[PDB]
Order: structure tokens, then C-alpha cells, then sequence
């Protein structure tokens, strides 16, 4: 094809992995390029503002450009899916979330509250790690396998008495990775468990998740994963790639 | 320098979420719609771009939430104290959101302990036009884009609602005033105060939203703990 | 007819529920400290009042709670829904409450969804001379015992607050005309109406409290929504 | 003492047990008084309003007085009581109610709803059977032996799968009405239980209680009750009798 846009779409997935920032060196090594055509084509995109210089520091970051390219885009795929949201809350009767994955956090951009007495109730813009919640583990599965390895750095945090360990989630990632979904039972809040579904949208990976009390989570496990994956089918059915 | 090209190509179809034709894409940017086709082809090979069928429309891809998700989550995430901080100095609420076209989205906001109190939900829409928030982004944008958002003639959303002649008048007062407002424009009995957040990662919109009662009496101390508020942010997220 | 005396005595002890002297209860009604000491005893020795140590000093008893609980209970949870009724056909706040003296007890309330909103809590106090509630139950007050509550001058919540005068004119004003409310009394931004419900349990308040923004516009059907669902609740709690 | 007035407030007394009414006649046999002397009664306390005659129907019930009689009062325990609940709630980080019995349910007076992600939620003013919860039960305790067998009229409700019957649930009522609190173990609601305990106030009996995820509750009963116990010595010496 052409490629040095490619080179280009190279170094900034380098970039989107690394936000604080990467040395014209680190870059030009994990591309697969010299530090001088890399020096080239950093120069190239800065022209654009789809880079920024972090100083004579000669560190490098995305730039502003960025924003005005995805926002509008983003901006609706949620205002679309935000109703498929209620819906699915409303069936279950339980709280949903919509997230999105950051390194080896998730990011809870959506979400609905349940009615219910015995309620989980967490704000809009909560990070927490991936590697606890069934959101974060059905996110972590989509990754490229090399990619994967970035997120599990090494050894996780443990959040419970339950939360698993780099092993048993590799091992059952590669369950959820055909399987469809993903739960997680006291592995983040212990009471709390969750069951999540990956959306694949034109615009990247969603996690599309219920997040219940353990308590009533044993008994109806079966019917949640089942409206998990409808909505699934749905929600892709009109946002898909 | 093609890769000026292809930034020109995204660019436009960022302004059209919908889909652009090969052809009004080759329109817009200045180049040929053969060249163009070469360059799409580039980057749909990235995922960059993907196409909306046989029906030759084509539209951003799937790669790009995964090179901006971080980045945001973490502006966010940085953004979010500073928020509570000025909602706790002013008891009022504020919000911090993005433009999308000619409506902002409110990414996120804090709502006031108060009695009489103005209360939205995050992931909010709202037209541009009649809110401070939206004036702010509005003005920073470069007039050529301007008039896609001024798009003919606005929405009214009260007796007060702005139009296109007065609002971009005020729009040159404020790209140098540094901050704009809202006087029942959206919501009769609500007025809002707002400031421009220019990060690294593009345009946000600070603003504090408060019944006009309220706000006639303390317009002056708003916008001044806004810009205080921009300053500090700038200084840990600019550009 | 001693039975009466017993009553006019706890009446007193409702009325000052901090205590009173043997002595301050024999000169209210209007009874010899003796003969008074001797009822007190009889009502004593059903729990119906307590003794305050040695102080001499006398207060309500336990009985009371077990005699008033369930009625109370069932009252408020008949007038539950004809609160989110009004609450609904308004789409406003609405507020029931009781009088304690000079200031109103808020009973129950339903919030409103809309966006310029006022939000209080169950349980909440506020001078009844502020408040359309508070006129309301005022109002019913035999003018006698309203001297009390009316305990020589007001507090002033706003630069609107009413004085004892034109509080009184006008609690004779919605004697008659039936309903009552306050313009920025008791929060400036904030407006109420209400109007007294005669429950065979007692007197209460049913009041609608929103932005006065949006007050000046609809007092008319305000008023209206309130009398009619006042007429309703009566039909099926009244005296 | 005097008679007559103890004649009256036993009269009251029958009234505020039926809060529908009661027929003279009906007054008459549960009071062990004569249907003459107890309409003259009536009569003495109607004069008062104390008392309403629900028509020619002959059916008698509590009047307006009663209200300007108790408001007050109640409304400054309430007062008095809030900050007690908040206290409790935010040192246990567990939503607490305040309730008072009518008849065979509670009623909550006040609520303070915990932080927690895992919480759970209530409106003031609820309803729910007092044999389901620990409020209940720590209210129906107090009850004189005699009235108790009002509110178990016959056969009680039953909430969830651990609802108590009849038996058990007088057995412990025992156990409470000397160890000072009670509590419900997915009585009510499951996976909900609660830890209640007394307040002996001047204006009658109310329950204070915790309401939290039985999850959570498991490990900390202990603690729990123990708060509740201090709370009541506290609010007992400010407002007891």
C-alpha cells in the first residue's frame, strides 16, 4: 500500500500507549524504524498538531488535532448506545455500565443506576483495574496478544481475596476470548459481582457491562449474560464495524 | 507531506460522522478524487478509516479510539479535582464539556449542595449556540470552520436565544475577553459562565451553571474564579 | 368536665414542650395549683406526662406516641399519593408538613425532575412566618394561641420576609381566600403555595415549592391544582 | 387515683389500636366498661375533640387535638435524634433508619443512606412488616405480652425464604426483649439483613436500626451491634425517660 502513512499510524499507536509521553529515542525503538526517519515524520505530523514536543526534554505526546477528529464521532456513538443502556438496565433491573479500556484501567463513560433497594452504585469517569472487573477482562481479551502483555505489566494489584492472579486470567481470557463474556464474582468490591460483553464499534473496543450484588447475582447469572448478549447483537446490529 | 494530505482527509470526515462520498471528500480537501482514493486506501489498511459499504461512503475507524482512550481518560481523570475545588469555592454547579458540531457534550459536573440548585446528567447535549460553554468553543474555532457549526440559522431555546448576528458579534468579544455567558438563553431562569481550556489534547469548555437569580448578584466573582480555574488547569495540561 | 380540665392541661404541656411548673401550668389554664396537681397525677399515672426530677417540672409521656403512631402513619401514607399526583400534574415540588410552634416540620415531599429545581429534604425546619405552609397553618390558629407562635417579632430570611403586620393582614386575607404564598420569604429564587388540610387527626400543609422564575408565570394554575387535590384528600381524610 | 381519667385514657388507648374506629359497643367490651358509661366518656372527650364520631354509623375515632398535642414534641425527638443517625452512619459506613411501630408494620421516621458502592437504599416514610425486620422486632419485644398477640394477628406474612413464623419468631422476641437488640438475616429482603435496638423515649418507642448487604454484614455483626448500643445509651440519656 503506502508506506509511510503507515510508519506514521505506527508511531502514533506508539504514542496512544505511552500518554505521558516517549524519547524520539523509545519511539524510534518500538516502531520498527531509525531515530532518523521516525525524527522525519514526528516532524511531519507536528506540522499537523497530531503530535506535540514536550520541550527540549525532546519528549513527544499526541496533540490537539486529535480532539476535533473524534469527538463529534464519539459524541454519538455513545448518545446512541445510551438508550440501549436503559433498556437492558431496565429488563435486568440491575446497574449497567458502558466502558472503555486505558492501559490497565477501565473507564466507566456510561452508566445506569439500579432502582433497587439492595443497589451498586458508582459515579460516571470511575477508573478501576482492568484486570478486576468483567468489563476490564472482556476488553483485555480483544487485545492483540502482544498488546496484552502492556496492560498485565508484570503482576497485577489484587482488590479482594478473590481478585486472580496474571495466570488464572491469562488462562481464562483465553475463555472469554471465544466464550463471548466475561464475569467477575468479588474480584474488585467483595459483594459485587459483574457480568461484561466486548462492543465492537467502528470507532474501537466497548465494555458493556451489569454490575450486581453477589447476593443476587448466584441465582440469575444465566438470564444476565443471555440480555448481555442480545443488547450485544443489537447495539452492533446498528454501530458496528 | 502526503501525510499532511491524509491529516486533511481525517479532518474532514471528523466533521461528518455520518460518512463522506469519495467524491465530497476529494471536494472539500483540495485534491483529486483519484489521489484522495489512493489515501483513504492508506489509511483504511490503519483502520483509520473504514468504508460504509459499496455505497462508497466512508467514515473514521476503529485504531483511533484506541490512540486517543488513555490520553482523555487521563485529561479526565486530571481535570476532575479541579472541578470539585472551583464547585466548592462558588457552592454553584460546573461543568466540563467538548463541542460536537454545533451541540457541546457534557463530559463531565459537579451539582451544588444548594436548595434552589441546577441539576443535568453527565452525556448531555445542548445546542452550542445558547449556552457559555458552547460561545467559548465556538469562538476559539477558525472562522472558516465557524460557519459549518452556524450552519443557516440556530435553534431558539427561549425568549432569549441568541441569533446568528448578535451571537457571532459576541463571539468576537469574547475570542479576546477571554470568557463568555448565558442569560436564560438555554433554560429561562438559568444563566451560565464560562471559559476555554486549551489542552494538548484539544478544546474544552469550563463552565459554572446557576439560576439567574442567583447569578445576577455574583457574575463578577464567577467568571473571575473561572479564569483562575484556567489558569491552574492550563498550567498542569496545556499546550 | 374534669375530663375537660385534664385536656386544657395537656393542651398546655403540647404547647411548651420543654416542661412547665406545677405553677406556670395552674396559671395558664386557668386552675388552682392544686387541684391541678392532682390531675397532673391522674394523667401521670397513665404515662400520659413525666416529671422532670424534682424540678417540679412536668412534660408529655409515653402513651402519647402509641396513641397517635398508627393514625399518623396511615395518613401520611394516604396522602403519599396525592402528592405525587399534584407533584406530577405540575411537575413541581410539593411539600406536606405540620406546625411545631414558630417553625413548620416538613412531613413529606416529592422532588421535581426538572432541570432549574428545588430540593429539600424530609424532616426539615423553617419559620413558618417565611413559608406558604407556614401562613397556611397560622392562619387556622385560634387567634389566641397565634400570638404565640407570632412571639413578638419575626426572623427575616430574606430582604422580603414579611413583619408581624403585614403578616397578620394578610393571614387574615388567606383565612378566607383559602390558600397562601410566599415570594422570595424564605430563599431568594424560591416561591411556594399552599393550602391547609383539616385531617380529623389535625392540621396540615399542602404546598407546591418551585423557582420563582418559573412562579410568576403559572401562580394561576398553581393555586388551582392545589384547591383541587385540598377538596380530594379532604373528601377521604377530612373531619 | 382518679378513675374517670383513667377510665378516658383507656379509651384512647382502644382508639389508637383501630385506627378505622370502633363501634361504642365494641369500645365498650375491649375497656371492661359498661356501652352507657363509656358513651358518656366519649362524649366528654368528643366535647374536647379528642375523639370524632365517623357518622350515625355510631363509629368513633382519634380527633384533631390529638395532633397540636403531640407535633411539637415529636417533631423536636426527630430533631434532636438526626445528627445521633448521621453520627452512627458515618462511623459505620451503613445506612440506619429510625422507625416506630403502627400495628403489625413500622414506619420509618428517618434514614440516613451509606456512601457505599454496595449499599443499600430506602425512602422515609416506608412501610414493612415489623415481624420481617430487626426494628420489628426490637419494638414488638416491648410490647406489653398482652397487646403483642394484636400485631401477630393469627399467621404473619412471609418476605423471603427466611422469614421467621409465628414460633420462632415470639421465641426470640424472648431473646431480644433481655439482650437489648435484634436483628434479620435476608428476612425482609435477601441479601439485606439488620441490626436494631431500642429507644426508650418520654414520647413512647422507636427502633434504631443498621440496614446493610448481609454480604457485608456477616464480618462485622459484632461491631455493629456494639454502635447500636452506645448510640442508645447516648440518645437515651439526652431523651429518655
Amino acid at each position: 500500500s503506502i508506506q509511510v502513512i503507515a510508519r506514521a499510524a505506527s508511531i502514533m499507536r506508539a504514542l496512544g500507549s505511552h500518554p505521558h509521553g516517549l524519547s524520539l529515542a523509545a519511539i524510534a525503538q518500538l516502531v520498527g524504524l531509525p531515530r532518523s526517519t521516525v525524527q522525519r515524520i514526528i516532524n511531519a505530523l507536528e506540522e499537523e498538531f497530531l503530535v506535540e514536543a514536550l520541550g527540549p526534554a525532546g519528549g513527544f505526546r499526541l496533540g490537539p488535532a486529535l480532539g476535533q477528529l473524534i469527538n463529534q464521532a464519539q459524541t454519538d456513538i455513545l448518545s446512541l448506545v445510551k438508550p440501549y443502556l436503559r433498556s437492558l438496565a431496565e429488563e435486568l433491573d440491575e446497574s449497567v455500565s458502558l466502558a472503555s479500556l486505558a492501559g490497565d484501567k477501565i473507564y466507566v463513560l456510561d452508566r445506569i443506576v439500579s432502582e433497587r433497594e439492595l443497589r451498586v452504585v458508582f459515579p460516571i469517569g470511575i477508573n478501576v483495574p482492568a484486570a478486576a472487573t468483567a468489563a476490564g477482562k472482556v476488553l483485555l481479551a480483544a487485545l492483540p496478544d502482544e498488546t496484552l502483555q502492556a496492560a498485565l505489566g508484570e503482576q497485577l494489584p489484587v482488590l479482594t481475596s478473590n481478585t486472580l492472579g496474571r495466570k488464572a486470567l491469562v488462562k481464562q481470557l483465553s475463555e472469554v476470548r471465544q466464550s463471548g463474556v466475561a464475569s467477575d464474582l468479588d474480584e474488585h468490591i467483595d459483594g459485587v459481582s459483574s457480568f461484561a460483553t466486548l462492543l465492537d464499534t467502528y470507532l474501537g473496543y466497548y465494555s458493556l457491562a451489569i454490575v450486581m450484588p453477589s447476593s443476587r447475582a448466584s441465582k440469575q447469572s444465566d438470564l444476565i449474560k443471555k440480555a448481555l448478549l442480545q443488547s450485544k447483537l443489537n447495539i452492533e446490529r446498528a454501530i458496528g464495524r
